[PDB]
């Protein structure tokens, strides 16, 4: 055996994906590659601080590393190896750092059935800004992961395939293509589509969030992003009736809006009203490739990409992950920055519901950011000096030691 | 006809798709509905003021007015008039205002076949930007106007059409698709990427710019983006290998960029860049969707939307308009912003090759509101009293008559 199971845990479980958390939850976690073995050690230190200064013993991550990639690959010679999947499969919660492409990330979603892909987007205090009014972008981005025309039903145009399909068309629909074409099938299901709108109301109603956009180009595209927004309507009211109001019905004659606002806006305008009114968002609802899109633009409107992290939750699991690469060249100096594993440690304890450890990581932060108690990448722009990665850890702890 | 045409007025002849303008050419506008009249009007004031500033009486344009919309309809009985028609195909460029929708702005880029949509978008001075430094924003969307999910091969999913391409996929491709699937066929065609990408180069040329970058989402959609980036190099390398010089070029040894450059960017990334450092980008290349996206987060750059102009144009024709409604609030009220419409008659002059006109009206209008001398939609958030739409242009005339 590989591993050594920490037997004073208990797994974490699910019903109807509520995620019931034990006392003594086994999480498991990946140190990655280049930084990850530095900047995911450092975060599950300011973790277990923030659940020890919250909980006091009444509760402890009974942590579990399980090896993959070049780890998994120079000390077993398997870059994935069964044991490794075995224990997600058990214990299906994995906080995991930055792992190469020599795939990893894709296997561990598809065996865990991660469907969706969640974006937290929020300012933090003294960070730079490409915008002059960072300050009140606080939205998180829940996108359908497997469902866009990312699924790869698509032909060359020169393909014997691209063939058929043109001659369907042409005699089965009175559908024209010329030859020179490339082609791709979108496909827009209302299963996936109902699935995740539950996730992003669900989430709403646990950390009463107020407002739940639908992000949507369904005036030109009726029958798939259209498709997607009416059904988003249809599950959000057939299932949480008690919980939401339609921006419709507020603005009608049956308001008292003191509870979920679900609404939709054509998705033209949004990458407009993100730059100019951030404020307007709360949770975005909207297909793949849409949140592929307006996710990036997100991050953007406060800089510091890599200071972000990320989650794929599923029915049944989740894996969080800071939202960079794995900086190679910065391995092993003690230089990289943090923010964004322990980011993904604060989105795993919201899911987990243990959001008052979640805020206390999130108050550190802030409060280290504009005290400028900063790794290098930062303080280059705030004049003053870096901390290592292990002593910008220890700052936060040393913080959080003192609410 | 109802249509008195100029009889010392000359047809655009452009041959090549390059344009060839006589000293007194014969151009259409259309006024368009709501603030058309006034912004239309004050555009036309303008423009021959910053012709016969430029060239004096050497040049002089022949406006043509042709009815659409609801005048069209007071007048006409017709929303657009045969004759109206007559005139498009003859004359084939126009200038038109805002139009409601009860389209003819769809009907005038079919029956001239305008493929192209540009969006020069490009900061002012005391314009207010959501953007910290919107400084060295000078950018222009080269976007494909009728190639992928927008030629409108979906069908729902509970269609019969959708059970038949559903059955194909199956029998045929044996690819596995649930039935609660809407579905879209995106197409690319070759023949679409190259015309659109020869008008880019072709613009980068005959306006001095230098740097073509195109946006597409090729590592994940390989057949369709993928192809619009292969074919976009193409026929740049095959028939502007004299001006054009590849970003790998220049770095794998003999640079000689003193040509103009060409390059690609991933679509998502390309998203998180206009944001925080627009910059990088010059003539912007894109498939219909992206610049569909693209164009609204550039352009919420600089903010005042209403202030933008934009074309249309194919291999013998234009059309250009301001990028706004009818505003029907503000009609009549000699309250409207007329830079927009303005905007779109720079844009116009410069496709006709009379930049000296294009680059006074640029000038005036920052001269003009760096002076402070603007209407409401600005005035509002920069202390002073706004100027009325007909007094606006009255101030842009007599700056022109300075510079």
């Amino acid at each position: 055996m590989l591993y050594k199971e920490p037997e004073d845990g208990e797994k974490i479980k699910f019903d109807k994906g509520k995620w019931i958390v034990p006392n003594k939850p086994v999480i498991l976690y990946i140190e990655g590659d280049g930084i990850g073995p530095e900047i995911t050690n450092a975060a599950i230190k300011v973790i277990n601080k923030a659940v020890e200064r919250a909980y006091g013993s009444s509760r402890e991550i009974k942590w579990l590393e399980v090896y993959a990639g070049e780890k998994a690959e120079k000390l077993v010679n398997d870059r994935f190896p069964k044991e490794t999947q075995e224990m997600l499969l058990k214990y299906r919660v994995v906080l995991k750092g930055p792992l190469e492409t020599p795939s990893v990330n894709v296997a561990i979603r598809l065996m865990l059935d991660l469907y969706a892909n969640i974006r937290p987007v929020k300012y933090i205090e003294g960070l730079e800004s490409p915008l002059k009014h960072p300050e009140k972008v606080d939205m998180i981005i829940f996108r359908e992961n497997t469902d866009d025309l990312y699924r790869g039903i698509e032909y060359p145009f020169n393909s014997e395939e691209a063939k058929k399909i043109r001659d369907f068309l042409r005699k089965e629909l009175k559908v024209e293509i010329e030859d020179d074409t490339g082609i791709g099938i979108k496909v827009m299901s209302k299963y996936k589509t109902q699935r995740i709108t539950r996730l992003a109301i669900q989430y709403a109603i646990e950390h009463k969030r107020k407002k739940v956009t639908i992000m949507h180009k369904g005036n030109v595209m009726k029958y798939t992003e259209g498709a997607f927004r009416e059904w988003a309507y249809e599950v959000a009211l057939k299932e949480y009736r008690d919980f939401i109001v339609t921006e419709e019905e507020i603005n009608q004659g049956k308001p008292d809006q003191g509870k979920i606002i679900l609404n939709d806006r054509i998705a033209d305008n949004m990458f407009q009203q993100i730059i100019i009114r951030p404020e307007e968002y709360d949770i975005i609802l909207a297909p793949n490739v849409n949140g592929d899109y307006i996710s990036d633009a997100a991050g953007a409107l406060i800089g510091n990409i890599g200071m972000l992290g990320g989650a794929n939750i599923g029915d049944e699991g989740g894996m969080f992950e800071a939202i960079h690469g794995t900086a190679p060249k910065y391995a092993g100096k003690n230089v990289a920055n943090p923010t964004g594993i322990i980011k993904a440690g604060e989105l795993m304890l919201r899911w987990m519901g243990w959001n008052e450890a979640a805020d206390l990581i999130e108050k550190a932060i802030n409060m280290a950011i504009r005290d400028k108690k900063v790794t290098q990448d930062i303080a280059r722009f705030m004049g003053v000096k870096a901390l290592g990665t292990k002593e910008y850890a220890d700052e936060l702890i040393k913080i959080m030691d003192t609410i």
